[PDB]
């Protein structure tokens, strides 16, 4: 009994629509009088590799950008970009738009996804940001213009915003600044995605969750230093955990009397010695996409 | 009674050699028998704009690589690249390694820098890297291969090498493993750092030092919620804190008694009412280029 799961959508749901320039149409955000949405819905075939957005948007009429909300118009009456994002303003107040906040989210943190095409949603699923500052999505042609954020009580912070697929079928996007995560820019050009790496704080915070629901059995024999653990993960393709990190464990190593070392030993025995043939939380493979903060949210 | 400090240079001073290809001559740092160094000292001037670095190596001898330590040469008898760096084997292992570890650093987090030319050591200087991935550095043509570092005890934490100076006349480097912070490359074509912010976090370690050195004017008359800070902050281009940050500042809040959301408050304060034409530690401006851990540690 310990899934992923993601945030209920409703909020977010409401906030959606789709945008038409030419032949294009992704989806956008609709917040009080402003719709968001990747600048690319600008660009026709053959610039793709080298788009000058902000002469393409300059010689742009308001008219030419068609924005529907379900069945109904939605009259442009302002538009400009900002970084790889358009401001769209519009003739009416979403009056489904929730509490919200824009966040910048860091690698390792984790958010869910509403799928969208034709200002549709089809899916929701829960994920994260890599330490490659790219994420793992589930998105075809038509997808880009799809949010993912996080809710806190009764707010929806919105953290990411759809642009591309790399060649590898991960997926890379913005902030709702407009601002993408990762070296990427919004250009069909030959690019470069960082070698990823495992999110071990996220590791750790699964195997508290694994104690936290009963399971013991992978609970350390031996000791480690900080720096002992580091030496050994890093050779598996996990990320440095700093002292940072350790800190961060402190509520879930006082939850569960088990010291943030003494889980850090446990991994180290783990990937060593391992599973091999055994399970975790009814888990082959240890799970690096549930931050410290999800365990405590769904335990 | 409060200074940028540098950390003691030496152990990093028996380190810098100086490499050279063709007429082009840059720092490299020798390590056991390896010379790091930015792998443009292989481009001419002619193509500096889009260097082919894996053919410009490959064609390239171990004996057209004149690497000097002091006077003194150190034969290359083999090369190869990583990411925006060359590792170059030589000769003989630096009798004057020290203890050593290759470190990334987060934006925020500070190092001394020591500046080189010609291999030779120019000066020290403390600094930080921006939220934007750049560093406000001092460097001249011919600086580039100058290390970035920090000092725990007995052991040197390599963070940075210098490659670039950017239009601004601010700079851009690599990490040890040759990656770039933040999304510049090693080429002459026109690029663009992001809108740099103020280190908030460092703000409030600093306003703590004024506190342990008895400056005590601005503590705070109104109080604060997390939130209604970083609304205000935001507004003077300050950095969001989160809670991670909060957590941060803890040892500092238990050492002085002031809470972290009493001093997020004087620094809202400040920001609004001020000091205008008051001093904190004899500075006019709120300084941003100090950690909580340098606080800690000359306090
Ligand atoms: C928009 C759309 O749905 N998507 C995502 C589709 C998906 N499977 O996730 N976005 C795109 O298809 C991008 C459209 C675009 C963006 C900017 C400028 C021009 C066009 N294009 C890509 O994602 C493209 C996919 C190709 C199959 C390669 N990606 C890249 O070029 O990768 C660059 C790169 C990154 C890292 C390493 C190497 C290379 C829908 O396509 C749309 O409406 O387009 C309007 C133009
Ligand atoms: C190496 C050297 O000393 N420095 C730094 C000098 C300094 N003042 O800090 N490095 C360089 O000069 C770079 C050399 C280089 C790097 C890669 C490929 C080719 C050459 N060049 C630059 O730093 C250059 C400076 C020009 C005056 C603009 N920078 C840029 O091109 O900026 C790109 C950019 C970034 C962000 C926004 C916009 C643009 C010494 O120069 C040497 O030995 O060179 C060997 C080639």
């Amino acid at each position: 009994g310990f899934r992923k799961m993601a945030f209920p959508s409703g909020k977010v749901e409401g906030c959606m629509v789709q945008v038409t320039c030419g032949t294009t149409t992704l989806n956008g955000l609709w917040l009080d009088d402003t719709v968001y949405c990747p600048r690319h819905v600008i660009c026709t075939a053959e610039d793709m590799l080298n788009p000058n957005y902000e002469d393409l948007l300059i010689r742009k009429s308001n008219h030419s950008f068609l924005v529907q909300a379900g069945n109904v118009q939605l009259r442009v009456i302002g538009h400009s970009m900002q970084n790889c994002l358009l401001r769209l303003k519009v003739d009416t107040s979403n009056p489904k738009t929730p509490k919200y906040k824009f966040v910048r989210i860091q690698p390792g943190q984790t958010f869910s996804v509403l799928a969208c095409y034709n200002g549709s949603p089809s899916g929701v699923y829960q994920c994260a940001m890599r330490p490659n500052h790219t994420i793992k999505g589930s998105f075809l042609n038509g997808s880009c213009g799809s949010v993912g954020f996080n809710i806190d009580y009764d707010c929806v912070s919105f953290c990411y915003m759809h642009h591309m697929e790399l060649p590898t079928g991960v997926h890379a996007g913005t902030d709702l600044e407009g601002k993408f995560y990762g070296p990427f820019v919004d250009r069909q050009t030959a690019q470069a995605a960082g070698t990823d790496t495992t999110i071990t704080l996220n590791v750790l915070a699964w195997l508290y969750a694994a104690v936290i629901n009963g399971d013991r059995w992978f609970l350390n024999r031996f000791t480690t230093t900080l720096n002992d653990f580091n030496l050994v993960a890093m050779k598996y393709n996990y990320e440095p955990l700093t002292q940072d990190h350790v800190d961060i464990l402190g509520p879930l190593s006082a939850q569960t009397g088990i010291a943030v070392l003494d889980m850090c030993a446990a991994l180290k025995e783990l990937l060593q010695n391992g599973m091999n043939g055994r399970t975790i939380l009814g888990s082959t493979i240890l799970e690096d996409e549930f931050t410290p903060f999800d365990v405590v949210r769904q335990c």
